């Protein structure tokens, strides 16, 4: 056999050398030698403390950098030429792994946040040459040389397979602390026109002073604009700049998000949307971007027509991405999403306070699509009316009490049978919390596990409806009364039909036929019978 | 199957001998009927295979009860229904000498035919129970005059106090036998109904025949009143018991026939402070009754706080009489009136409906000067059977947690540093709660040095495995079902007295370790948990963060790690591992399925 074990449970250092030099790292015995780029695990077999020599840097070694806390640590090169003191920052993480990432790097730090390659160059001004270019890969950063990041500036470009130049201004910490923010503008080796875009933030502490005298500064690269599609469809979108009138086109799945190079903060733009596979058609052109010559109100709202003319408010969140210096988001989501699970074609028209009611727009036949539902203006008094197959309208229902199940309750054409609904308003789960999703089901669903098919009828009503084995159904047209109540049979003729029992009583419940076992159970304004066939001994 | 009741007045001859009074089974498909000493010939030719009633004047009345058996009553075509609660007797008045020649008894409930004959030329006189002392009625029930004016009321005065009965008679209007085929239906004037969630001291009174009657009614019953008569205008005052109302003002029940006073709709109770409630009357014309009524107290929101904490509830004033049940009423029935909610050191509310048939809503508080809100469920539903006017508001706790380890445990949300205690066996609210999207808890066994769990979202329904451990000691499952009840998460703790979801079978000659993978946003505290699975040996395991998304576990062996699923059957997807002395070693990876655990099995290949 094997040996039954109880389920109880059971290189502890990574250094990166990005100082842009050979370094050696010896504890105060045990010796590493690092080229420039590369990282290695270490583990100490004085205390936790290492000491650092740059080969080739004419620095002295540092003594004594005890790697155990967390956070930035700024040690100084001792040969000091003229009051210049360069320094070297030892950055500590914690990650989730359990084990401290060590960093060693000048205190300047470029951080790439775009989507894309950026490869940033170590730029000599007055003699016009590009001493070193490193590749910083998407969501990481690299700093600058130690040393160079006092007198050397920076340029940054994309990943040269996109044509794009070196930045047409520098980056300058000197510069950078009394402007921080600044749009880096690439202009194209194939098209003039065409100018890549960056933008830049510098950010550090105030409180520090060593910032006025070092470059203590971590320089943010963002997308200057990010489309976020938290439609339930995809659509093709246009951005359009108003200043030099260029137009771009592009694809945006549902729930996909995209960043934008094309377009400067500076001018005004807008953007436009083409729903595909929906009964609407394209959008016309909303500002989503104010420049600073024009004082246009950014649109908060998105208007699309259907084939017959309705119109669909779908709205624009704007979200300023933190530490970016003005680069943003913008996402256009729909308020409500209706979810027709009825089985029946449904119909939804809206009626505000004062105002009359219309019928929603971009509506359907069922197999149903979702439905992108706005109200005609933003007042929580208005309502929605509901028509399920040939039933009259409903009681104003809100689509605005986020987190609950109402009945509705249907009169129903020219007969006396009424249609049961359950309604369910929810908030959209992770990042569609500002889409209401509103679900609609029938309130009873009847499933039949007993083996073989059945029939059911309600017992004041001679109308009966088989079920096969393995099928669920829903009961819509149920006839009036305060308890509702069902009754099954064999499809053998000449068989018996059973005691009447009530479908809206939680819980099990034995019934005789010739035991079958009937639980009954609300699931999200939907209440579900199971019946199945009883293998248990009988309670009498 | 048959049972024959003689009601003729005479004795019977069936071909059995039925006397007077006396009911006899009979069994066979026709029979014949003698009415011995009543010179009539022998009806005969009976069919007692159709239920209904049928004329030969005398009449023969079939029912198929409730035990499928022939109820055949022999009677004369005049009936009287005795539809009130005590005993009354009927009387055959002889009005042209002042004879009364005989009384008949009928309980309440059932009815009781004159005879046949006497039918047709003696009148007929109702009293109630002797014991009662009340005498008969004043006028006579003569058939003659009911044909022209069927509705009365009879008037009984005491032997030492007036008793009144309201008397309706019914026929069918195209039968050939008019000019004595009738019903004669006995009621009881008024009939008050109690369906407050509170007993209350009522008392009538009248203009006419000033008579003030003082009696006491309890929750969900139902009283007789024989006291007034239809004729007079009459009122109803109530004063309920164990409540902070005082007594009620008088309203109209009744209008006479010479006063044209309103009936009113409402009854309004004003509480020790002046504020009023606004309960409603619902009034009921008995079928057949001839305008006799039954008049009901209810109110029209009755709203529980099974909250736990202090509720106060406006009215868009505040509510009257503020866990005992609450009346609530608004100060007009419009559709647009709402009402808001606080419970304890929170604001008030958004406006809520408390018209809202069968819903279910979730209600958050933001609390005083503080980032903790308080979630609660208002269930609105229809009350039942009797109820069915009455409006129930249910408040509740949206989160409700139950112990049923066998020791005490501390619950704590995630984001917070505050833990609560709670004992062995308690139930206890979840009020407070931190803001975001995923309401989480964690659990640890009280005392320092004693780690918590992995978070778990409580708002997801079903069955979710979590474990716990003391300090250097082993690791315990609990079982957590997250149910909804109707507004209420109920979330239950339980010691897991069943095999584990997952056993870790290592058949191989290599010392594994096995770690649940970084899902990274996250909200499933993933902190590094690594096991030892030596060679040749089993050990069960539980996800140890179950709020995970995608859950996979790793296995490593000689600096080589494998990524496996859990709830998969496998692909038998081999692991080279590059053993210290030069070899290579292959390592088969598969999952079995023992019903509800699933068996990861690591071999030699």
């Amino acid at each position: 056999s094997l040996v039954e074990l109880d389920p109880a449970p059971i290189a502890p250092y990574r250094i990166r050398n990005y100082t842009g030099f050979d370094v050696i790292i010896s504890t105060k015995t045990m010796t590493l030698r690092l080229e420039d780029g590369q990282e290695a695990p270490w583990s100490f077999e004085t205390a936790n403390s290492i000491s650092v020599q740059l080969v080739g840097s004419g620095f002295q070694e540092v003594k004594s950098i005890r790697l155990t806390r967390e956070g930035e640590f700024l040690f100084g090169l001792k040969p000091k030429t003229q009051q210049v003191l360069h320094k070297l920052l030892v950055e500590i993480k914690l990650g989730k792994d359990n084990i401290k990432y060590v960093t060693l790097r000048s205190p300047l730090l470029v951080e790439n946040d775009t989507g894309i390659v950026v490869e940033l160059g170590v730029y000599d001004a007055h003699e016009g040459h590009l001493l070193k270019i490193e590749r910083i890969n998407p969501g990481e950063s690299k700093p600058a040389p130690v040393g160079a990041a006092y007198f050397k500036s920076l340029l940054v470009r994309p990943d040269p397979g996109f044509k794009y130049g070196w930045s047409s201004d520098t980056l300058w910490w000197r510069d950078l602390l009394k402007r921080p923010t600044k749009t880096l503008v690439c202009k194209s080796e194939q098209y003039g026109g065409e100018v890549f875009y960056f933008r830049l933030h510098a950010r550090w502490d105030q409180a520090n002073p060593l910032t006025r005298n070092y470059p203590y500064m971590r320089l943010k690269l963002t997308a200057p604009l990010t489309i976020e599609n938290l439609l339930p469809y995809d659509f093709k979108y246009k951005i359009y700049d108003r200043v030099n009138k260029q137009e771009w086109n592009n694809f945006l799945r549902k729930g996909g998000s995209i960043p934008v190079h094309m377009v400067d903060l500076s001018h005004t733009f807008l953007l436009g949307i083409e729903m595909q596979d929906t009964p609407f058609q394209a959008s016309e052109f909303v500002v989503i971007n104010t420049g600073n010559a024009d004082d246009f109100k950014k649109d908060s709202h998105l208007v699309v027509k259907d084939n017959a003319g309705m119109p669909l408010n779908l709205r624009l969140h704007y979200f300023r991405i933190p530490d970016g210096g003005g680069s943003f988001k913008v996402t256009v989501y729909s308020p409500y999403v209706i979810l027709n699970k009825t089985g029946l074609d449904v119909s939804v028209r809206s009626k505000g306070f004062m105002q009359s009611a219309r019928a929603a727009a971009g509506q359907t036949l069922i197999k149903a699509r979702p439905l992108m539902f706005s109200f005609h203006n933003d007042d929580h008094r208005n309502r929605a009316l509901l028509k399920a197959g040939d039933s009259e309208w409903s009681k104003p229902q809100s689509f605005d009490a986020i987190g609950s199940t109402t009945e509705v309750v249907l009169q129903t054409a020219n007969r006396n049978a009424e249609i049961h609904l359950g309604v369910t308003v929810d908030s959209g789960q992770g990042k569609y919390k500002m889409v209401k999703v509103v679900t609609l089901a029938p309130r009873y669903v009847i499933h039949n596990k007993l083996g073989e098919d059945i029939n059911i009828r309600e017992p004041s009503s001679s109308f009966w409806i088989p079920l096969k084995h393995g099928a669920h159904r829903p009961l819509h047209w149920l006839q009036r009364g305060a308890v509702k109540q069902l009754c099954l049979c064999y499809p053998g003729v000449d068989n018996q039909w059973t005691a009447p029992f009530n479908i809206s009583d939680l819980g099990i419940t034995h019934l005789k036929i010739a035991l079958i076992r009937v639980e009954i159970l609300m699931e999200d304004a939907t209440i579900f019978l199971n019946l199945s066939m009883e293998q248990r001994n009988w309670p009498f």
